Parts: C-alpha cells; structure tokens; sequence
C-alpha cells in the first residue's frame, strides 16, 4: 500500500531498539482505548490511522470521518488489540491525528473566510520534510484543494527562471515537446504587464504574486476578455483578515502555505478506558 | 551517514518522476544563491542543510551557526553549484531550514522567559511523524535540552500503564532485572500522595503533571528532605505566561511539548546574484 | 541522485552472493575497454551509464552523447579502471545501453516516418516492470516526446471510468477542486460525438482513439472552430505505414506504445582492448 | 516473499505521488475484470500477477496457467475487487504478462524450430535491467532452460579473460579450492584448437562461440571421443532459421539470447463487466 | 514487526536468485517436520522463530518455550507447511535457533555459577555484526540481565574519554544538560582512586575494571559509606571459575562479554517424519 | 558497493538514536588510534574494515592483510580520523575483526591438522543468519574452501528429498532441464548402498554423511572402478582429532561446519595513544 513504509517509519523512530515497558510488562491482554478530542476542529488522518492499527493488529471499532467536526471530549476512535501494542503505538497514533487535524482545522478556517464556491484554496509546495504527500492529504481534508505535489507534476517558472529566459513566447512554445503531453505551465507575475505577456507567451496558469486586490482586479478582467482559457492564481502573504478581498477579484484560486506551514497540533489522548 | 537517508526522503519526495524544468532548460550553468532571512530567530538545520548540500553536489561557501541569532535581510547562507540543482534542491533546503529554525526560535522563548540555569527546559515524545531527531535536534538549538528520544531510551509509566500495577515498589524492584542495567525509571503523578509513594517506590524521576506552583513546591520540598537523588519534573500545558513561577517551584526540569507542536516555519527565501 | 538507486539493484542482481571469478583473479590492475557498437543507431543510456561507472570507480575517458547517431564498429564509450570491476560491470553496462538504445532507434524510426515539426510523438504507460522512467527517458532520445509519466500525473477518463459517470460536463466541473490546481483531464474518445460532447464536457485534452483519419480530421477541425485550446492526440495501433497520414489530420500528437514495447536490443559489446 | 518487493516497485513508479481518478471517484465498489488476449501465445506471468494481486487485496477468481497456449478474445483471468484498485493496478498487471507473455512466446518459436529432445535451448547474462529473474523465469514458460543466473552461479571465462590466463589447465587447477566446491567453470572457444585445449585444459562446459554446423560436430565427435563428461555448448546469433540444423551438431545445449533481448509484447487488454 | 525485516534478511541471504529445489519439485505438498535436539541447552529464539514461519507461511503447531530446558533427542518444535517452505527455510530456521539458544545455554551456565539473587550477570557491546538486538535478546533467555543496547541508550566514559579534562565534577555537571533528562552517566575505573572521583564527580554507575575483589571490597564499601544510590559493576576478565568471587564483594552487576563474544551453537536438526 | 550495505546496517544498530558523546564533547579533533591483538591467531575481514573506515571518514594508515598471522600485543591497525568517528566506530570495529579472526583462526587450526593439500577443507551453510557471506568470506581467509553459498548456487539433495521417487536416474536425468544449465547436483548418502545408487543416478557430487574410513574408502575406490569424475566429500561430524584420518580415505573433500558454528571470538582492542 501507498503508505504502508510512511507509518513503518514513523513508528520505527518511536521504540529504536524494543519497547522497554514490554519487557517488564507482566502479562499482556486485549484492552480497549479511546482517541479522545480536548479542543474543537476538523479531524483528519484517518486514512494514516487506519493502516498504522491494521499494521500492528489493532482492531478498529468505530473512528469518526476524515471531514468530520468535533468538540473537545468527544470519542474519535475506538481501537482494541493487546495492552503492550497499543502503548507501542499510542505517540505515533496521536502525533498522525494531533498533526494532521490541525492542518485541516487552520485550513478549515481559512475556507470559512474565503466563503466562496467559484474560489479554490490552495497550498503550497511548503511542507515539512518528509511530509509532503501527508499534509497535502491534511489540507485535503480542511476542506480545500491541493496545489501540484511537486516538480515533475507540473512547471512553474518564476524571476529566478525568468531572468535567464530571452524569449518566453519562444521558450514555452518550445519547451512543450520537451514537457509529457499533459503538463501544465505556471508563471509568476509581480505586475499586470508580466501577467499579459505571459498569457501571450503561452501559460496555462499565471499566478499574481503580491498583487493588491485592485491589481489581481484588473489582470483578472484582461483573463476574462482575452485569454478565458488561462488559470489566475492569488498568492503571497495572503491573511485570514485578506482571504474574503481577493476572493472577489475574479481568480480562480488563492494560495496560502501557511495552511501547512503556520498549522500546529490539537490536543487530543488515549484513554484505556 | 546519519542523517543521510533522511535528507534523500525529503528530496524524493518533492522530484518523484523527475524534475520537469530540467528537461526544458536549455544550457545548465554554475551559479551561486542566498538563503536569507524575513524574521528575527534563532538558526537550526546546519547538519541537515550541510548534508543535503553535499551529496546533491552543491557548494557551501558560507553559512551562520545552529544557535546565532539573526534578523530580516539576513544573509544565512552561500551556496553555489549547477543552477539545475540549486533549483531542485531549494524547497527541500528551505522548508529544512524554516522548520528547524521555527522551532529553535519557539523554544527561545521559553529559555528566556524561564530565565534559570538551574532548571532545563526539555521536549516530549510528542514529534511529528518521521521528524523526532529532527525535531529534538532542533529544539537543542534553541538553547534547551532534550528528554528521552524513544520508548527504548527509558521506561516512563504513568495513568494507563500505572492502573494495573498494583504494588509499584515491588513492580520497580523487579522489573530493574529485566531492564537494561543503565535505564532509569520516571512516574507521572498527579498529586502529592501519588510522587510521595513514587519516591518510596523507588521511582529514579518523578513527574509533577498538571499541579499548582504551590503543590509542586510541595513536592519538591519533600524530595529535598528526603530522597535527594530523585529528579523532579513539572510538566502539564505550562504557557510562556507561568514557567517562569514553575521553575522556582524547586524542579529540575520542566517539560513543554508545544516547543515542537505549537512552533511554526521562520519566514526565508533563496535569492540567486 | 534520481537513479543511483535503480543502477545498484540492476547491478545486485547479476553479483548475487558475489562475482565468482574475482576470487579467482591473480592480480587486479587498471585496464582500459571500449563500449563498441555492432549495429547502426540512436544512442541512449548516457545519463545512467555514467551514474553506474561513477558508482563503481570507473573512469569515463570519452563517450557519445545521448541522441547520437552510430554505425557498427564505432567506439561508444571508452572507459578505465580496476579490470575485475570492469567485468562485474560489463553485462549490466551494456543491456543499459543496448536495451535502452534499441528503444531510441525504434523511436527514431517512427520520427521519421512522421516527418512534421507541428506534430509530437508520444510513448505511453505501457512500459516494462521497473522501467517506466528509464523508458520513458529513452523514448526522448529517440527524437520524441513523453506521455505523462504515471496515473498522478494527470487524470485520463476512458469507457471505464465513463461509463460510471452520469453527467461528464458536471462530473469534470466539480472534479477540478478534488486535483490537484494543475492537473489537465484527458477523455478517450471513439467517435465525433464523443469528441464533441468531451470538449463541451470541459476536458483539456481528447484521445481520438481508433479512428480513420477522415473521422480523426473532422474532430480536428471542429477543435479548430469551436475549443482551440483543447488538445487532441490520434492513438491506437498506428504503425510506421500509417504514421504520416495520421500527422496530416490536424491531431496536437500521435501516441504509439509500440515505440516501446515493441523495440528490442541493439547490438553492441565490450572489447578490452 | 521474494517477488514481493518487485511487485511492490512496479506498482509504485506508477502512481507516484497518488493516483488522481481515487480522488474524484465519488463512490467505490467491487466489480469484475477480464485480462482478455488480442493475440495467439504462450502465458506467462501467473506467479507474479497472482502475488500482486494478493499484496493488492484483488481476488483472482480464474486464471490459466502459466504455460498455456491461448488465442485473441480468450479470457485468461477473472479478477474482483474495488474498483478503484483494479484501475490502479491494470497497467501493471498487464504490462507485467504482455511482457512474461511475449517472451514465453517467441522462446515457444525456437523450442519448436529446435525440433529435439535431448538438446536444450538456453537463454544469455543479457536480459533487461532489474527484470534478470523475471526474464528468466519467462524462458522457463516457453518450455526452454535458463543457464546461470548470475556472476555467483558458475565461472565462466571468455577472450577477455583468457587473454591474461597464459596456462589454462594450471589456472583451472589452482581455482578450484578459491570457488565454492560446487562451480563449474565454462571456456568460450571459437576454434577446434581452443576448444580441445580447453577440454584439456580442465573445463567443465565448453562453448562454441560462432562456429558452422560442420565446425562444430567437429568438436562434438572430439568430446564423444574423450572428454565425455564434458557439456558442450553452441551460441552465436544463431537463428530461427539455423538452430535446427546446430541442433543434430551433437551439443548438449545451444544458447540464443534473442529468447529475451528480442521479445515483444504480446497484445491483451483488460475488461469490465 | 520489529524483527521481520531481519527475518526477510536472513531468509534473502541463503536463497538468493531462488531456491533449486522448487524448480524440480514434481508436485508441492504440506508436510510436517520436527525440530529436534540433540544437546542439551536452555531454549531461545522462539521469538523469531515464531516470525519466520508465519511470514513465511509454514504453520506452528507445538513449541517449547523461551528459557525452558531441554535433552538431547527432545523435539523443540512441530511446524507445517508446504514440502517446498519447509526445505527452503529449514536452515534458516536452525541457525536462529540454534545460535539464540547457544548463548542462553551459555549464559545459563555463568548464572548458574554466580549463584545469587542480589547480583546480576549483565552482557557487552560485544556482540557479533547485525546481531545486537538478537544477541541481547538470547542472553536474556538465559536468565541474566542486559547491559545498554548501543550509545544511544546511555553515557559510558573510561580514560580515552576523559584523558584530556581537569575537571569530572563540571564536565559531567554540564554533560547533563546535552544529554537526554533520562540518560545516565557510567565511568569504567581502574582503581580506586579513580572510582573515587567518579563518585565525588557525579556519576550514576561505576565500573570496576578488572579489578582484585579486595580491590573492589574498597570501593564497594566506600561506595556505602556515601553515594549509597550510586551502582557499581566490575567484571573485566572474568570466569566461571571467577564470578562467585565477586558477587560476594559488594557489587550490583558482574557483566561478562563472553556470554555472546564466546558462545557457539547448540546442536538441532530437522526432520520430516 | 556490494558490502556497504552490511557495514551501515552494523553500525546503525549500534548507535541508534545518536550517539551520546558526541553531544557531550566540547571541540571534536582529528586522532589516532591502534587496533591491537591480545591473543594469537589468523587475521580477517581487512574487507569489511577497510570499506567501514572510508564510507565512515576515518583514514586507514597501516594494516596487516587477510590471512596474516599475528601475536599479543602486535598492532594489526593504524587508523587516523576525528575523535567522535572513532569512538563511534570502535566496538563496531572491533567486533567485525575479532568474530571475523575468531573464525580464520579456527578454521585455520582444522587446515593445518588436515594436513595434505590434495584433500581440501569445506565449510557448511550452518552460518549465523545475516552473515553467510562475511563468515563464508572469513574461512577462506582461515586458508580453508567454502561450500556452496545458497539454495540457488547448486541441487543438493538428502533422504528428505528422495524418500519418495522410484528412480533416481530419471529423476535427476529430468531435473536437469528445470535447473540452470551449471549447476551440478550433489547427493548426500549414509551408505555404500547409496553412494552407489548416486553415481548410477548420474550425481556430480557425492557426500559420505558421517561414515567409517572403512566406509568411505570403499566408496573411494568404487568411485575410481568407474566414475572417475564424480567428487566426493564424507565430513558429518567430524573432529581435530579425525579429519586427518579421512583425509587419507580417498575423498576431494571434508566439510566441517563447526569452522564457523564453533568460532568465537579472538581478543582485540582499540587504544587511542
Ligand atoms: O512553493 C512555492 O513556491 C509555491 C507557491 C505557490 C503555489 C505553488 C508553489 C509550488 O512550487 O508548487
Ligand atoms: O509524550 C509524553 O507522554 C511525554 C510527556 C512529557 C515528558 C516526556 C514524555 C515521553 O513519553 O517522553
Ligand atoms: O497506457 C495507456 O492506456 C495510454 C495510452 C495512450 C496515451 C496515454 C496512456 C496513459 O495511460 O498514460
Ligand atoms: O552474456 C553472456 O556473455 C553469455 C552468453 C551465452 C551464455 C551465457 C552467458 C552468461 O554470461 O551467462
Ligand atoms: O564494550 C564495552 O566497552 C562494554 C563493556 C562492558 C559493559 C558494557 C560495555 C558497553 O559499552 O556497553
Ligand atoms: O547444511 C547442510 O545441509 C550442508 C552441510 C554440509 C555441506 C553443505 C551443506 C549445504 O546445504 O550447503
């Protein structure tokens, strides 16, 4: 499975050369425990959970749903197997769910301010090494949507790839044979000029960088006019106080990494109860 | 190495199939790029920054220490190699960077703000996924300590693990047999009862989880006059805003988990030229 | 690096326990070989050629470059180094080479028949267990172009996920937040309405997959009035007699798996001279 | 299992980061596949196919066996599971027995032209990369015999090796106690002389590197002679058109590595309901 | 699990390119077999014997158990499985068995002859390549105790360490600080002297190096007369002939690296019946 | 290469974690150190050594070279490189070398009261799992023979194969094609009687399991009335005090699997100076 080897590791790194309580442990036996919340928010991991528990022969009774909300006290999982494994696993299990739901639960603010259904919100390729495949799964279940995985799912040419760029019209109309078929190409624009001679150029997407509302605005009407085919995206330091503003510029999605990035965890435990 | 495989992970996990815009740009060159600094923090990631440089080909002609400070504009690095590469490499580079050093800053805080050099500061096992040593690494520069780093390190028994143990002293008495000679034992409790019958069970470390100042104090007189030899540790959601009265409780260490799970990425960017 | 890992197991696999007659051996010393070619061609295999000789101590004296044309008898690559590591290496360097080449040559042949700047010739995903990458990377040296490179590369609908999808126009529409910002959809189709109804559906690509070249040019030119954005691609079991008529049709590309599956080896060898 | 960790490789360069229809497919079910043939063949891949449909959680609820001839429009495996699953492992299931397949059939070819039952036909060192057992385990299926599977198997000298061994016989006297007790060692000769003095000499196997028919009975009477315990062996671009003919030379085996390096995929497809 | 990975190893190390047998066998079968004795010796390995069979297939019917003892002609184990497993794995089987038990039987005979209770016989970092969790897990099975795992586990300085310091007392009072809250601190002495400072500088743990047991008297008394809670352990050398003698002058623990660095196997054997 | 793999597994179980010096010391420098002997005996694994020392960064100044024989005291290594490096890598070191030396020595005291050199001495496949390949390595270094290394690099069938076929000469006659065309087919026998069948059978090898002088020279010369070629091998236990005896009884071969089942190690030390 696709993230059998994710949660070997996770684990792996938890209890080095063997569990020492196992060890003492006088006799072991099958116990039940509950994953309990201690704050509000969108839980997220489920996927990760799920696999972790099969893989150490834990039985998964009852859990709540990848995009399910939840207040504090409330059960998320209920898991049964052998007292010395579910200590084994308890950190790992927790620090999947801590983290992974408190990326869906900033996400989820975010969506809230955005209050729009025509806007997609995007993340980024900001992640936490190790953890790009995982958090974008995260921001998934927030209740948004995931920018390109990575540099080979897409190609995006910014100031740093620009400034060595003679002709761009000639470079992407050229560079498409060298690209798989299905590709797309993104360039980072920092005014309205740049957005227009890259729509000219060839882009499938432009990506109004740090851009006032007004600006975006204008380079969203040009889109509109000519060009109805070419993706707008809004990024930069975009807040939860500027989310809604850009929002109505007329973009087809606002990225913000620190949905990723600037996301923290929320308290949950393991009772045996 | 070490930290070898790690960094391999994290760049595979962002090339996949293979970067794209090496297949379209047409003449590689040797450049060189700074990683700079948006905020004031402390710096953390050297030995990952070093070794991903080093087997990915690329040259560090200057770099800060893991513990400086610095400030915005901050140049933090001097890398040069194939222009290819640096590209390749500079997101799995950065977010390296901006973690580890999100999380060393975070614990400055705590540092200072507990202001002692009697009392350490220490972590917990709660880490991200993939990311413990990382994670415990980092939080080493940011100025405090590190707790166990596994269920192999020591044994800790608290609530769950407590609730079908009987007779603790003769639990602990026994169980040293069958725990590697070096290991030392640690008790969570939640009262003063509780740490006392700890010490006088023969507990090596005693945790003074969720208590008032006064009722630690408490304990932590207990300890000195009897029981000497037992370290003392208060932990339990301690903020920024109440260490400082902790750590004049009387304990050895205090422990706050949020240095890792409540830190966020340090604003910084690669700038070629 | 990208394949160093795929050269070590294509290497393992052939030493097993250990090459038998470097036990054997009386005396090591560096010794000089040439790669010698025994068949006309396209060479290909460059990249990971160099990569197995760096990974063994193998010094690389001269080679050809990756899309190079040769006749038999021509010197490919002259490499030095330790004589038992040159015959440990021998077999794998050369069924690189020679798998990889006979692939490129293959392709180079299907390039010509074509005959047009204007049209591209896509490869496809029905590669051989594990090599997918090195493959596809072939398929380029022969003068053409990649398909995408795997199933999260992008989406492509066929009668098997059509024929559970009630309203494709809708389906697509909504799918787009669910993939990732830059994902293109491609929907096979096997007739004009198909085709047509794709288009309005909101795919960014059509597959005109079996058919003539007069129904494939009508779908051309229906793209050309109405979706001049939307790409189209001619597929199906086109062969070297029927490529030609295929590029004249209007189609963005041509795609043939055989190019492929259908290339075998080219002769070449090691001589130690 | 041992072709587990294969299976696992093939399966993962093709859906990399994820597969994208998982993500839109609004609702998951079971259903049931064919894997039909387009072509007459021999199958092969059944050991493989059946693994990775077990590790896939996909039941195999009929399949041929893997050394059946089939004909186009023949079923050869009933498949069920999610249909999600069976979207993502179809290519490489196929791709897996189309190649099995493929050379299975084109060795079937040879094994008939051979026309003899106390002759084998062998395979070469030269198969594709990471696919050598693979390979192998394909001749098997077309009723033909593998030779050594790798540099550890047996020792088999060549010019290049002979050309610093200036007494053989002495040389293959003092080898024997540095291989292990059971290696056989073989001598490529592409002359009576080489060949008798090599029968002298000490050698196990003898091959007959690129002899005529008549060159080559010349050295099998020879061994008849004396030397009867001594496996001769004929190879060298020998055709469909010519083993027949080596066949009556009097060797005990002829080695043709075109079996592998010239086989192509055998056209099947996979098909709901 | 936490030792299948070392099983797939094991098990990958004998067979290789595949096993032999299997490619002969006529028609497979489930049969049963024995793991009997043939020595007498204390029973360890059930741990990854257990592992084996069931990632490997094989089924276990009836096993002694870990530190049970057993004569020779004893059958330690039913197991069954297909005729082809059971060959395949027989060896590997043995050899864990076989060795594991080697060193419990070992060990059981230094415990025996230390005869004590407030004494424990502890093992080294000397243990073989790979075989260190393994290794430790066997001396366990013989009734002793083990020592740290690996230097992560635990501090341990002797002179190379410390050559080169004025101070012990503020080099191991700031040691404390840069190492994990739970890890102790154990110094190797050679003499009295030297413990002495040990024990006014801070240790945990001290060990007596191949001292006289009037040597060790010194300090074992000294080490009551203050620093009660300070260990003492002392072995440098020693012997069956030896350890006696120095569990009776004032010591905790007596480690012994021969336990493992000496033990050979114990003689086992499979047969089908 | 091909070990490499071996040495980071060995040296990652011994650090884990990290190690703990090295968070202690205050300035790191480069050093020197001797691998010196404390017993008599036959070096090995100068291989293995070597390759630890580079992929780990410490300098090998000067060695002794496998197979050399050595005293107390004497200085087998001079190694140079940063003084954490080589505390680190010491006891990883040293138990390569003396488990490696351990078992030269041992095998090399069987070698020499074997006394003869038309006889040669073999070792088993009864290794410790995970170290085939290094002990297989270190008996030829004892100046002794290794024995097949796997089920993969030769047949070698037993009562437990056979107890069911009618013919061996057919079984065998048809188990050839169905094995690579090298491998030769070995039989263990317990009798005159079987011995005899072997070589009937068509055997390329032949082992007297555990027999008489008397019973093994009957075999001896029966193998010379016919069946010159066939080899034969008879160790089944044998000893110090009887190998001699054997080796005067007409066969190629005596494998003694206690070589390796039987070494311990030989005593060394790492002394910085
Ligand atoms: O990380 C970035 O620079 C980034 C920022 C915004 C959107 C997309 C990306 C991306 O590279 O995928
Ligand atoms: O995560 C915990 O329960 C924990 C909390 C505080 C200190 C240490 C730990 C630990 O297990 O290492
Ligand atoms: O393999 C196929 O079905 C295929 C065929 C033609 C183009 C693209 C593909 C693809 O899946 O990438
Ligand atoms: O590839 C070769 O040189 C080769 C050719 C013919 C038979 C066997 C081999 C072999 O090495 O196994
Ligand atoms: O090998 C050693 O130096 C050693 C010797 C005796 C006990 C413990 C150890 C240890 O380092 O763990
Ligand atoms: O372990 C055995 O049965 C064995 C014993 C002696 C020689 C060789 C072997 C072998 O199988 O390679």
């Amino acid at each position: 499975m696709e993230i059998r080897t994710f949660l070997e590791r996770a684990l792996k790194e938890d209890l080095g050369h063997g569990d020492l309580f196992e060890r003492v442990l006088e006799k072991d036996f099958k116990a039940t425990a509950f994953v309990r919340a201690k704050q509000e928010g969108v839980f997220s991991g489920e996927k990760y959970a799920l696999e972790l528990l099969e893989m150490t022969g834990i039985e998964c009774v009852q859990t709540i749903k990848d995009k399910e909300r939840f207040k504090p006290k409330d059960a998320l999982m209920e898991i049964r197997g052998d007292f010395s494994m579910l200590l084994k696993v308890e950190r790992t299990l927790l620090n999947l769910l801590q983290h992974s739901s408190g990326i869906a639960t900033l996400t989820s603010r975010f969506v809230e301010a955005l209050n729009s259904h025509k806007v997609r919100l995007l993340d980024t390729r900001k992640t936490r090494p190790l953890l790009r495949i995982f958090e974008k799964y995260s921001v998934l279940n927030g209740g948004a949507s995931n920018h390109r995985l990575g540099l080979d799912d897409a190609l995006m040419l910014k100031d740093t790839h620009l400034r060595h760029v003679k002709d761009l019209k000639s470079f992407l109309t050229h560079a498409r044979k060298n690209l798989p078929f299905t590709a797309k190409i993104e360039i980072e624009c920092e005014s309205f000029e740049e957005a227009k001679n890259a729509m000219n150029a060839g882009a499938d997407i432009v990506m109004c960088d740090n851009l006032s509302v007004l600006e975006t605005k204008e380079i969203a009407a040009y889109r509109d006019a000519h060009y109805p085919f070419v993706l707008l995206e809004a990024s930069g330091n975009i807040s939860l106080e500027s989310i809604n503003a850009y929002a109505k510029s007329g973009v087809d999605a606002i990225s913000v990494g620190a949905l990723i990035h600037q996301a923290t965890f929320i308290d949950m435990h393991m009772k045996m109860a």
